């Protein structure tokens, strides 16, 4: 029965971002060694969500067990039974819940790999059920809404004043790398005065202290992880440079907000990053998510 199992959502980050593919796994019995579930998933920092329904054979006290590297969360019947979302070598965790023979219960298992070894196994036991891998005959995949690939770039609001007040249009900018060079991006302005807000998500290649850099002809603010790390909103200098630092982990998304105001100069703004292993560059569209 091709259809039996749970639906597995496979992401290339460890926080259920960078969605790659869905597939129906007949059971949760994976040992990926130091590798990945599929050639389309990169080594390290990945996550999997399995959802559907489990059907016990007996009306009894079930024990659910997870053996994972790294972390896990297990819901059965909307109860969070196991909450061990952490870095761990292969480790069993378990909890009990009372179920009724032949009833179909919601099950959701969230898993992630950080580094080194990766595995995920879901088992059950009861008075009459000898401890096994939960088999495909007792598991029904969810259907309903597939996950959506998010779009690269950031959601930009363009304003017809310098104070982020009069909103003219929204689009997705591939990156924050603009030399507008007197042809303002917004029409019908007074005194060349306009402003922009980019919102979305960013992820990094490396775990370490990043430095974000703005080069700008007007005022800038930058938030990363909802921390204000650049604040030069009054600036007028041509290609004025600001920097600010934040510690980030590879393999997960962080909020990003960038605000720009032009005070009538020919407009310019670039957002760069650097770190001990990241050489200074314009932050690339492939690390920016529009959400
Ligand atoms: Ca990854
Ligand atoms: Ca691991």
């Amino acid at each position: 029965g091709s259809h039996m199992g749970l639906r597995g959502e496979y992401y290339n980050n460890m926080d259920f971002s960078r969605f790659q593919f869905v597939r129906i796994d007949p059971c949760i019995d994976f040992d990926w060694g130091e590798g990945t579930p599929d050639q389309s998933i990169g080594k390290d920092t990945y996550s999997v969500r399995w959802t559907g329904k489990v059907e016990p054979r007996y009306s009894e006290t079930y024990t659910f067990y997870t053996v994972t590297d790294d972390g896990v969360r297990l819901w059965v019947d909307g109860v969070l039974l196991i909450d061990k979302w952490k870095s761990q070598s292969a480790t069993e965790h378990s909890e009990q819940i009372y179920l009724e023979a032949g009833k179909k219960y919601d099950i959701k298992m969230e898993y992630y790999q950080h580094v080194r070894a990766a595995s995920a196994k879901l088992m059950w036991s009861s008075k009459s059920q000898q401890k096994e891998i939960i088999p495909s005959s007792q598991l029904y995949p969810s259907d309903g809404p597939l996950p959506q690939k998010d779009v690269n770039g950031l959601s930009a609001e363009y304003y017809g004043d310098a104070e982020l007040k009069d909103k003219r249009f929204t689009r997705i900018d591939d990156a924050i790398n603009f030399n507008w060079d007197k042809d303002f991006p917004v029409g019908e302005l007074k005194d060349g005065k306009f402003s922009v807000r980019w919102v979305g998500k960013i992820d990094t290649r490396y775990t370490e202290e990043y430095t974000f850099h703005t080069v700008a002809n007007g005022g800038v603010r930058v938030w990363i992880n909802n921390v204000l790390i650049i604040d030069n909103w009054q600036n007028q200098g041509k290609e004025a440079e600001n920097s600010g630092k934040i510690e980030l982990k590879a393999g997960r998304q962080y909020d990003i907000k960038v605000e720009y105001c032009n005070y009538g100069e020919p407009a310019f703004i670039k957002l760069l990053w650097s770190s001990q292993r990241q050489k200074k560059e314009v932050v690339p569209s492939k690390n920016l998510f529009a959400d």
